[PDB]
């Protein structure tokens, strides 16, 4: 099995436990480094829409690792594009956070750590069937990256979580994995309404836990949505699966990889986004 918290199965075993593809040179997360980035005005606002014909639950689950949000099939959509057309179809949404409010997400934006980072996840529709046909295919997956930061001052529906509706209580010490409760629908619209969707960085990369697939379009937005301290720590009530050594949920994230490690056969490069001017 993998961890994040026992040394014997933790996260600097990877690259030897599932080297296909933990051993690869095009690995996620990374440092997100504004300087040495390449701007490309081509990378359009990102669109988040549902379709108002889906009637079919959302749940969550303790996955033993995180919050994972489940959607129903054929419900929310990524364009990339400005087109409606269901080229990238969202799977789920899950969270990366830290025992401490200095550390938690995956990425980093020029060094900094954020508290908590969301992974909204979806699959390339536009060629595959499937979420099952997408998850182990080239080019199968693109994943929206969310920080998050804590603010003393702010009312409840300027927060991310009017967007989570709290998920509906569950995020408690009683919500042992592998339980999964039905939960309100997640409004992803204004969630992105939250930050500037024209502003984020992009590159290819991989899953960021094993297998590590490097199948994965890379969208990290640069500004933040807003949480409080009360919020961030209902996350740390969660009990991490039996797998780990730590008991509380936190520090469940990927330490940072080099966006091109000394052996890699042909260099990625790291874009970025901003809105026409
Ligand atoms: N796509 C994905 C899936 C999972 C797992 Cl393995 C589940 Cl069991 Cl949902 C997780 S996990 N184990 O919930 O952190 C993370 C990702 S990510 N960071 O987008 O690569
Ligand atoms: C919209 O949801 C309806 C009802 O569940 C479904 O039959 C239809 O295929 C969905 N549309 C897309 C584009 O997935
Ligand atoms: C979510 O969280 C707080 C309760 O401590 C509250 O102010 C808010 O009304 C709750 N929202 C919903 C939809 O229950
Ligand atoms: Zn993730």
């Amino acid at each position: 099995e993998w961890s994040y918290t026992n040394i014997l199965t933790g996260p600097e075993t990877w690259h030897e436990h599932y080297k296909n593809m933990c051993s690869g040179y095009y690995q996620s997360p990374i440092d997100l480094k504004t300087d040495i980035s390449t701007l490309d005005l081509k990378l359009k606002t990102v669109i988040i829409y549902r379709n108002t014909s889906s009637t079919e639950t959302t749940t969550i689950q303790n996955n033993g690792h995180s919050a994972e949000v489940k959607f129903p099939r054929n419900t929310w959509f990524i364009s990339f594009d400005g087109i409606l057309d269901y080229k990238y179809e969202i799977i789920q949404m899950h969270f990366h956070w830290g025992n401490t409010d200095d550390r938690g997400s995956e990425h980093t934006i020029d060094g900094f750590r954020f508290p908590l980072e969301g992974h909204i996840v979806s699959f390339r529709r536009q060629m595959y069937s499937s979420p099952s046909e997408a998850i182990g295919r080239p080019g199968g997956l693109a994943v929206l990256g969310i920080m998050h930061q804590i603010v003393e001052s702010i009312k409840y529906e300027q927060t991310a979580f009017k967007a989570y509706n709290n998920f509906s209580g569950v995020l408690n010490s009683q919500f042992v994995p592998p339980n999964n409760s039905t939960i309100d629908d997640i409004n992803l619209a204004l969630l992105l309404s939250l930050l500037n969707p024209s502003r984020y960085f992009r590159y290819l990369g991989s899953l960021t836990t094993p297998p590590c697939t490097e199948n994965v379009l890379w969208t990290v937005f640069i500004d933040p949505v807003l949480i409080t301290r009360e919020q961030i720590n209902l996350f740390r009530n969660l009990p991490y699966g039996s797998n780990e050594k730590q008991t509380r949920m936190g520090d469940n994230f990927r330490p940072i990889q080099l966006l091109n490690p000394i052996d890699t056969l042909a260099s990625r490069t790291l874009y970025r986004a901003t809105a026409r001017g």
